[PDB]
């Protein structure tokens, strides 16, 4: 009677994957396995990311419970190492961290910091875009239901794609799009809000995982800059190596944000976020607020985290996640080219997508066939998500440690689950 | 180098306890070792519950990471079973959980429940609290230094102490506060704020472990919900048995909120929290928002947390923080009628604590001699703190395993520690 027995507690509200729940018991890697006993590839979950079960964490984690466990205002050797291993993975003038639980509470803080910074509250996001659930996140959120209205203090940019579109129209989307971006600009300043920060996820996954044109984000971050603002990197989805080509997200893009946060993975598991920051900025918010967070840093979740790391690195997660992610992107590219219910090919590294169309020749989107896909690939053991407006964006993110013997299972699955598709 | 290297990264501003930092490298049950080799008994920390390293604890945690860590998308039964056994601990119509990572996160989420169930905005705060670390939890906090103004939404109450105050005149300070809460209600309606939530700590603890008169928490109850607010309860210093009296502190009072939070103890360590609320307010807000928190009932948090509900059930430490307080409350009196640097004697269960005063007949908080008394302590070999807003309420607040042979040792060296003030 379990999920009855949810319901009676933690209520029927809070989200389930798939017309059946399923009840996961067991996973080791990226095989998961439920309560009857079927195994899956996982090809979703990024906060494990080195591995369902992985030992080496579990070890970490284990031995500083068995020594101590206490806040940051006793001095502690594990938060520094970890904060100085996590700063190893940042250049420029990112050099200053702020530990918190999640990555709600990294958001929260970093809109906080860029707020009494720049005497501002503007803030621009994407309009289909999702970083967090706190009162001042839910304000500014466009990409899942909230009671409160958007902010007015928010202007929602529709973030351009070049996704099947011809290479001589890029340079009309981009100009188009960084005038939506002065208008926005010149709105909130008219308004009396300014312009706080430039929030985003690198890799636009929420928004159906777009490719942008060269400059879009570098001309963002120039404009909010001459109006006094900050730009802020949400690393919760594209961190960690997801990418392949970069540690972080950001790096696809000619920008150094003041602000980086990010959450999911970096415990593999464990509550743990984080906002990665400037000297000045840190500075700053420190001699005007006495701020403290009572389970951050402390010696277990940075054990946690110092595991992720060791891991990823001593397995060479991320320069694999690269050369997959290659590998992957041209299999996708033949199934798109052969599909007529794929449009484009998606994402970098080990986040990949293809948007799921009617093949009448409409090219319009189909969430239905996404879902029957997806379902479909839960029947054949492999697990697969979805995202974007229309909800027709297949959403592939497995694990770092799934490797090309995975992907081959995945991408096989994947073909049969299309061809049995009508038309 | 660790302070420099500290201060390199996570900066100079993250607070540290004492004058020169303490490094503690280890510790067990209530006892902490320092990387000097120096052991102290902890009479502060109220994070490790059930003690440090304590190893049911440790081995929950460990065997669910072995197992599977995933999000509340796919059903597991460890948050199920957790969210048993946390409701188990409630009456009436608290039968709802949401689970969040920190103390901060459920004050946040239960003001956001707050606001958007009665349409209103208004917050009523002590005059010297604090709630959390978050936006909208910065704009109402009175008892820490932040930089945005106090919230044109809310009002800061002069919560009611009757410590050395004559009987007689008890009354008459109940009658006064109420009016205060009436005007703070009457302006913020004014205002066109309204009442969202009346927000408190049972114990009062920042607020310098303030003792009520009875009948000021069901009479700020009654005022907040005839303007169409809520009552939350934060329970993040006074719960989990901490009171000795009750699971939680709210039960001191003659109130059932309709919001409870907690943080600190939950895990032992590990980040949880939680909101626990009524079917209503739980399917009113599910219905309204896709509300999701990623780690939030994990079922690595979700076994830490039932660790600790089996391990204080199973040693009866509730029960005996209640015995063990009410002797406590002896000793402390007997030194308090001797020190003419001791005023009131506070609080209840095994959070307890004195105000430290002038002895030139003034009785003026003497905030300089506490600090003395605080480092002499730690001389000693036993870690307390400090609260209140003339920084004077010696706070004394040890681990749930705390027993009368810790109680004996800490007060032995605290009359010492008095004895040798000017
Ligand atoms: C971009 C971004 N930024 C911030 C957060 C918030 O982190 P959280 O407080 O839930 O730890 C998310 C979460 N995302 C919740 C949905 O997770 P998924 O379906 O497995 O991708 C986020 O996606
Ligand atoms: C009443 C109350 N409500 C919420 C919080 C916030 O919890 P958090 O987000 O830090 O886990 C505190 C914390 N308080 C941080 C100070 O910790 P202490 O000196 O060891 O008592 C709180 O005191
Ligand atoms: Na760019
Ligand atoms: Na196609
Ligand atoms: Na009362």
């Amino acid at each position: 009677d379990l999920l009855a027995r949810r319901y009676a507690t933690i209520g029927p509200h809070s989200p389930l994957f798939y017309r059946q729940p399923l009840e996961l018991v067991s996973g080791s890697g990226v095989w998961l396995t439920d309560a009857q006993g079927k195994v899956y590839l996982d090809g979703y979950n990024n906060v494990p990311h080195v591995g369902h079960a992985n030992p080496a964490v579990a070890d970490a984690i284990y031995q500083q419970l068995l020594t101590v466990n206490l806040h940051t205002r006793y001095l502690n050797s594990r938060v520094v190492e970890y904060a100085e291993a996590l700063l190893s993975k940042f250049d420029g003038a990112l050099e200053r961290l702020f530990l918190t639980n999640s990555g709600s509470e990294a958001n929260e803080l970093a809109l906080r910091i860029a707020r009494q910074h720049t005497g501002n509250t503007g803030v621009l996001v994407s309009d289909f875009s999702y970083h967090g659930n706190t009162t001042s996140l839910a304000e500014i959120t466009t990409g899942l239901t909230v009671h409160e209205p958007l902010g007015a203090h928010v202007r929602a940019l529709r973030i351009p794609d070049v996704s099947g579109i011809a290479e001589v129209d890029v340079p009309v989307l981009l100009e188009q799009s960084l005038a939506d971006v002065d208008a926005a600009i010149a709105s909130l300043q008219a308004a009396g809000h300014g312009v706080s920060v430039f929030l985003f996820d690198p890799l636009f996954s929420t928004e159906g995982l777009l490719q942008l044109p060269s400059g879009y984000i570098e001309g963002v971050a120039t404009r909010v800059r001459a109006a006094g603002g900050l730009v802020i990197s949400d690393e919760v989805q594209s961190g960690f190596g997801r990418t392949g080509s970069g540690m972080w997200g950001y790096q696809m893009f000619n920008v150094e944000p003041e602000l980086v946060t990010m959450g999911k993975p970096m415990g593999n598991g464990h509550p743990i976020g984080a906002v990665v920051t400037t000297a000045e900025l840190l500075d700053e918010f420190g001699r005007h607020n006495m701020f403290f967070n009572t389970f951050a840093g402390n010696p277990v979740s940075s054990a946690a985290g110092l595991a992720v790391l060791r891991y990823m690195d001593q397995e060479d997660l991320m320069a694999k996640a690269d050369q997959l992610g290659k590998y992957i992107r041209k299999r996708l590219e033949n199934i798109a080219q052969r599909s007529g219910n794929v449009g484009s090919v998606r994402g970098r590294g080990l986040f990949f997508g293809i948007d799921i169309i009617e093949s009448d020749g409409s090219r319009n989107p189909a969430p239905a066939l996404t879902k029957i896909l997806i379902e479909d690939m839960r029947e054949r053991g492999v697990l697969i998500s979805r995202v974007g407006p229309h909800d027709n964006v297949l959403k592939m993110r497995p694990p770092l440690v799934f490797g090309r013997e995975h992907a081959d299972i995945l991408l096989g699955q994947l073909e049969l689950s299309l061809a049995s598709l009508p038309q």
